[PDB]
Parts: C-alpha cells; structure tokens; sequence
C-alpha cells in the first residue's frame, strides 16, 4: 500500500505513495532501492512455531556440506560422501541435525565474510569460537557471556570472538539475548526533562527496571545482560565491573577535554543476531571485533540520538557555533576523534582508525575477488560516517547481496515473546 | 553472465561471479542492490535509428498532460480537454510533437524535482529556461550557451537556469554538447610522466586535441565547448575567458594558502545529460545550480583522479603524513573547505556550505512529502563525501526511484556516433 521512512535522528516517520507512479525498472530492482533502509524485512530473520520443514532444511544442509568439503585444498571424498550420509540420515531421523566442530567454526567464519555491513572483514580467518549449544540455562548463559567477554577483552587487547548457543528447535525453545550489544550504556529520562547516558537504550533501560534493575542513574552505567533461554522468560543478570574494560576520553592538546568526563567500553560485540547455516539457525551467538574510531568519535558521541556533545565540544574550542558555514562542526569532530584513538592508543586498548580501515578492506575486496569471484558490500555501511571521499571505499562500487551462511537480524524479543 | 565494477579511484575494474549464488529476495530487489553503481543502464537513456512508436508516445504524452493540467490549483478542464485534444491530433499528423512553454517550463521542474541525485531540489521553483528548440547551427547553440553562462554566472550572484535545445526527432539528428559540464579544466598527460590540470578530464582533451584543439598545457585551462548539431559532426567552439568567472582560493589564517596557485570556476553547469518528457527527450539540456563547497574542496581538489592537493596542504600544515592514524587528511580537508566557502564569500560568489545544505534539503524532503507523498533521494549522492553523520539525511531512511519527467544519463557521443 505504502513504504514506512523513517528518521533515526528525530524519530519521525514518513509514508511514501509516490514510488507506485515509478517508470519501469530502476537499477537491480523494478520500483525502488530501499537500500537506504536500516532493518527491511529482507535482512531479518523472524519468529516461529514449527520446526524447519525436511524439504527444505536437506537440500539447505546438503549444499552447507558440499561448501564446507568443497573447502580444503584437498578433499575428503570419502568422508564428504561419508558426512552427506550422515547427515541425510540424522535429519530424517530427528528432524534437526548437529554440526561437527570445524564445521560451526568454518560456518561462523563464513557467515561473518558474507556480512556485507561489515568492515573488518580482512580479519575473517583469526576468530574464536565458543561451543554453547550444549548450554541450557539462564545462569548457564551468564557463565558463558562472561568468558566471552573475558576472552575477547585481553586487557586491551581485543580478541575477535563468537559464542554460539543452542541452535532452533521447533521456534518457541529459542535461546535469546535481549540486549542490542553485550556492553551498552543505559539511558534515563530525567526529572527536568533532560535524557542522562545513551539515549538510544530509553526503551530497553525501562524494561530492565520492569524486570527490577537497579537504576544507578548515571551517564556511563552499563546495562544488564538480560537472558531467555529454551523459552523460558528473561532473566536479569548484571555484568561484573571488572569485566567491563573503559577507556576514559582525554585529548593530547586539549586538557579540558578530560573535564567533559567521557568514556567508553573497549568492547564491541553485538548480542542481538541470528545465525543462518545449512537450514540450521542459531538465534543467540554474540560476536566482538574491535573499535573503529569514527563508531565511538563520530556515532556514539556525536549524534542527537546518542550523547550529543558536538555543541559542546565545539564551544570549548571557541568556535563560531551560532555559524553552521563555519565548519566549526567539521573541525570539532575531528579532534574528538583525535581524542578516542589517542586514549585508546595511550591505554592500549586496540582500536582502528578508519583510514587505515578503508585501506585494508579494499585488500580484502581484492583478495577476496581474487578468492571466490566476489564479496558482498554494502557502500551505506562501510564508507565512514566522516571523511567519506577520503576514503578509498567511497569510489568503490558495491554489489550487496544476501549468502549464506549469514548473519541476520531479529525482531526485537520483547514484541514478540509469550509472557509466562 | 557476471557483472562489471569499477573502482572510481584506481580505475580498476573487477567481475562479480558471486551475486549468482544469492539467497532469494533481497530488499525490493532479488540478487543485489546496485544502487552504488556509478552510471547503471537504468540511469541511461541512449541512441536511436527510428522515432518514438505512436503506441507509446501517444499514451506517455497523454500522461503528462494530465499530470501538468492537473496542477494548477483550479483546472483550465476545457484546455484541459482541448490540449489533450490537439496533442493526440498534432501526434497522429507528424509522429511527434511541441510543448507550450509554460509546459516545458512545468517539466523542467518537475525533471530536476524527479533528480534522486540533487541536493539543492528546495530551489526547484526557481529555475530559468531557454527556449532554443528552434536553434538548427552549431554556431546558434555556441551562441546560446554563452547567453546562458552569461545569465546563470550574474556575477557572482549564480542563478539556476537550464537552457533546451531540440527535441529527438528520429534519433540521428540530435544536438549534443560532447562536453562533461559547461565549463571544465583540461588534463594533460606530461612529459615527465606525470599530469597536470584536472586528470579527469584526459580522454575528452585528447579529443579536443583531435579536433585541433590548441593546448595551452595549464593547470586550469578552461576546455572548449564541443558542440554537434541536427546529426553534424561536431565543431569545436572555444569559450569567451570573459565569460568564465573564477574564484582563487585563499584561507582566512593559511597565508601560504594562496601560494598553491589553486583556484577554480564559479560555475556549476551540467552538460550531457537527456531529458525525458512526456514520451519526449531532449539530449540536449545543460542546466546549472551553484556550488556546494565539498563539491570542490573535497572532490575536484582532494581526489587522487583529480588535482589530487591532499599530500601538499597536509605537508604545509605540519602534520604528520606518514601516519595515517594522526587524523591529518581529517584536519587538512576541512581547512581546504574552509578555504573554498571564504574564497568564494569574499569575492561574493554564491555558495552554499554541506551542513546548511542538508538542513535545506531534509526541509524540502517534508514539503515534498506532505505535498506530493514522497520524494526520490538516493542517499549515497545526497550524503556529503566528508561529516557525513554530522548532517541530518544520514539518518534519513530514503527511497530511490525514476520518475518522469527525468534527467537520464547518456551513451558519451564519441563512442555511437557515425563519422562523417
Ligand atoms: C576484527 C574487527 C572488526 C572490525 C574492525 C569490525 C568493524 C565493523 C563496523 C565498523 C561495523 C559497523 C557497526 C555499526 O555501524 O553499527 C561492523 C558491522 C558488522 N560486523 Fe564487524 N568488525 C569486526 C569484526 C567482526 C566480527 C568478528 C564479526 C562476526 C563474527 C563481525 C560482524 C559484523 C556484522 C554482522 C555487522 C553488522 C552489524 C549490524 O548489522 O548492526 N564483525 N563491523
Ligand atoms: C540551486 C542549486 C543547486 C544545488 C546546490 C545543487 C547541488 C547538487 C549537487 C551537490 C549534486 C551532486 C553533484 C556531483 O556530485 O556530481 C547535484 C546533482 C544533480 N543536480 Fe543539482 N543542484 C542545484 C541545482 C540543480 C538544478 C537547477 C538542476 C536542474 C534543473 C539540478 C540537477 C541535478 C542533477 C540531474 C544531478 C545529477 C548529476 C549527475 O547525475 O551527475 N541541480 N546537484
Ligand atoms: C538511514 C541510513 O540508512 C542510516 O542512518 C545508516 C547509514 N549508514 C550507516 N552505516 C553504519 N556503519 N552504521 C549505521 O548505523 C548507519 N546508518
Ligand atoms: C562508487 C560510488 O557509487 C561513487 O564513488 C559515488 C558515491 N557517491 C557520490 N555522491 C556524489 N555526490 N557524487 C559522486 O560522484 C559520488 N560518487
């Protein structure tokens, strides 16, 4: 009937009538690229009931399987042949099947080579995987999140690193994080009106303090980790301080940069993704990488949605901030940018400037050309939200498309989940 | 079989073989947005050997008539009717047909209105158009677009305007400028090995060379306007230096600014693009807005396929070139910016700053929306090439589609036209 467009930055929605008038086709597609959009319903994975049906979920698992074989330089014929077997078997049988070992580690890192938002790519081959299927509590969770967390962290460190829980059953025994990222800021909505810490974790903060958190009331209080598992409601379990590794914000020319008292968690690592793999997909299975500047510098800091303290920052720098053509803006940024990779550097904490980013990804662009013919790209996403044509991957075309295995998103468990 | 990317930068060119093993429906499209596709075949709209078929012009023509007529806030339905009327006659009497002016005027607008790719749409009902659909010499189009140049330039004070040439008729008797943009600097490959003016413009040199061109081996050697009419091989004409209005750059503290000897022209013309109408398409239609400060302070100055200034302002700043980590291609762009948007306002040259220009636009985005339903935004060319997430239409959710009446791109001239 019509396309809901939506504003991130004031929240504001639009319904477009329009593109129905639209000529004939456009580019890959007839009426509309709608690659602009943040979540279509094309990049997610939703909700269940019945298991994945034995038509599909065989041919699924057998091509998984003649991609996984197909791997190695020299072939296990036998054992492919061998494998194929088995598994044909065991899902007649069951109706699900298992992954061996190096199969969910080659599967994992396949799926993370076929994120086409995904920058540090070239980093695909070093990724650590931990085997949680077996798990089958909230508590048991818990345990699991934080040696994760305490894996990757390596004081400073960072490790990139997955851990995989149990995959889907039937679609109502789903093991689910709630939480958008596994270390993430709250956001209160204060007394005076005001909005104290990460004002995109409003909604979720609420939540936690339905579910009896307690609200520290602060600008940098790390949310709990809130856990559901094989159905079972979420459970609230708060992560212990000493796992959370910060790096305070401080400038190497600026001193009154650290009186803005500014931090951040040195850990990236999304919670909230579905993992698609030979018909099998694992719904819990949170990932980390490691910063790239310009997310915290630029994004978490510098949006209206998020901190927003461009206003700031700029007129400590005595800057005409009443003269948008000044390009007071431009120059703040930067050196708030400037700021986090020095106190990540000073810290020694790993973290990548965006530069060296883009540089390194068009090698893998390359390799991976070279490789398979190909590699799944999404320009929206990869080109920094600063310094765009600067950067090498700005005048490079893109084709984005969806493989497998893949990492998909979810409809927020909160819409969705049966109450208990 | 495979599809072709290049890379803008390097000029590479890479074969995707992989898009073939995608999934299923992507977002509106199946196996791939091409949206970061430079010049997609869906943009374009080539050559011809036989007129528009009765068939579809005749419908096409109806359609804007009652898309133009159905504007005007109280209908004129008995000119309506009448108009409808004398254009299905005039089209069955001569295969094709003419526009009142108020007509192209309305599709002029409307054209630029449909234009995905333009920023500076709120200015949409200020546009000035050239009736030169009677013009029939190589000499009468030279003569119209200084005319042109001359009005849109006003000294300092630019005004958008477009100037119309002929129609297609058959589609071997088309006016076409050969030229990029009205005015442009030439690039020459050096002796030494290396390049000097704007390397973008090397191929069409050479061509003008060809068509005895006097090379004044420059770096801001303005390039002939290269013009063909009615089917005839093209003339080169040279344009009046009277006529090019120019700004030198100078920063507002970086006195050694000026020392770079850099400068460019006021300008901002389109030169080879088609215009689509009603069935109708006018290959011939350069039109011009004023400049956007990135436009030249990052694209034209800071690409390695253009002047390519980024290593000698970073190295005149004292910074430190050999670390991609200190941020200095942040700092150094930002002051080349800066030095655009003063040059420009000192020497009152109309200009409009990236971040003043997105506030414009997303206001246009709500007028838009509110009046017609939606709005065509291609959000990679909306976004600006530098503080990207600074400005609003980063978090603005668009949807890209053509349109009509529309600004397609073409086949460059020199490749499809018959020599004689
Ligand atoms: C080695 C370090 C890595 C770097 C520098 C890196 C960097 C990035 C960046 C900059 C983004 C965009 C984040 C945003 O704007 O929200 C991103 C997204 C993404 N990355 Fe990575 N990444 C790394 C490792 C990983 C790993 C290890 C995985 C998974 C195994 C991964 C999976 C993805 C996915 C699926 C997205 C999409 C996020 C979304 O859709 O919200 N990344 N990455
Ligand atoms: C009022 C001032 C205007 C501003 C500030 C403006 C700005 C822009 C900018 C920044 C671009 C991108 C240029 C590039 O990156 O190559 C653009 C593209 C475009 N604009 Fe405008 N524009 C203005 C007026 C116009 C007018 C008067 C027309 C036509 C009647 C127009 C038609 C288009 C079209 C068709 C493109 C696409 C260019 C391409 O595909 O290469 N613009 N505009
Ligand atoms: C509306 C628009 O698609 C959205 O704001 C995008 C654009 N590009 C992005 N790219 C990255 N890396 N991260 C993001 O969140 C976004 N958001
Ligand atoms: C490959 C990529 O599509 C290309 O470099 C683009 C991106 N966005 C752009 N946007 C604008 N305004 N101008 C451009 O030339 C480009 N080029």
């Amino acid at each position: 009937q019509y396309v809901r467009i939506k504003n991130w930055g004031s929240g504001e929605i639009l319904h477009d009538t329009l593109h129905h008038k639209a000529t004939s086709d456009f580019t890959c597609k007839s009426k509309s690229c709608l690659g602009s959009i943040m979540n279509p319903k094309s990049l997610t994975r939703g909700p269940r009931d019945k298991p994945t049906p034995l038509e599909e979920l065989l041919p699924h698992a057998i091509e998984f399987i003649n991609q996984y074989y197909g791997s190695f330089k020299e072939a296990k014929i036998e054992e492919h042949l061998a494998r194929l077997e088995a598994v044909t078997k065991e899902i007649e049988t069951t109706g699900t099947y298992q992954l061996t070992l190096d199969e969910l580690i080659f599967a994992t890192k396949m799926a993370w080579r076929n994120a086409p938002r995904c920058i540090g790519r070239i980093q695909w081959s070093n990724l650590q995987v931990f085997d949680a299927r077996n798990c089958s509590t909230a508590q048991e969770m818990f345990q699991h999140i934080c040696r994760h967390i305490l894996y990757a962290t390596n004081n400073g460190n960072i490790r990139s690193a997955i851990t995989v829980f149990p995959q889907r059953s039937d679609g109502k025994h789903d093991f689910r994080l709630w939480n958008s990222q596994l270390i993430r800021y709250a956001g209160y909505q204060m007394p005076d009106g005001t909005i104290r810490g990460d004002a995109a974790t409003l909604e979720f903060t609420q939540l936690c303090i339905d579910l009896g958190w307690k609200p520290r009331y602060g600008r940098f209080d790390v949310l709990p980790l809130v856990l559901q598992a094989d159905g079972q409601d979420p459970e609230v379990f708060e992560i212990p301080p000493d796992l959370v590794l910060e790096v305070t914000m401080e400038h190497p020319k600026y001193e009154w940069f650290q009186e803005l008292g500014l931090k951040w968690y040195a850990l990236p690592a999304v919670a909230n993704m579905l993992l698609e793999v030979g018909g099998l997909e694992f719904p819990a299975c949170p990932f980390n990488g490691w910063y790239m500047g310009t997310e915290i510098g630029v994004r978490d800091f510098c949006d209206t949605q998020r901190y927003n303290i461009l206003e700031e920052v700029g007129r400590r720098m005595g800057l005409e901030t009443h003269t948008l053509a000044s390009l007071w803006k431009d120059r703040a940024v930067t050196e708030i940018n400037v700021a986090v990779l020095h106190s990540f550097q000073k810290q020694n904490v790993t973290i990548m400037d965006h530069h060296t980013a883009s540089e390194s990804f068009m090698k893998h662009m390359q390799n991976e050309y070279r490789a398979r013919g190909g590699c799944p790209a999404d320009w929206i996403w990869l080109v920094p939200p600063v310094s765009g044509s600067i950067t090498p991957v700005f005048h490079q075309e893109m084709l984005n498309y969806v493989l497998s295995p893949f990492y998909y998103y979810q409809i927020e468990p909160w819409k969705t989940h049966i109450w208990q």
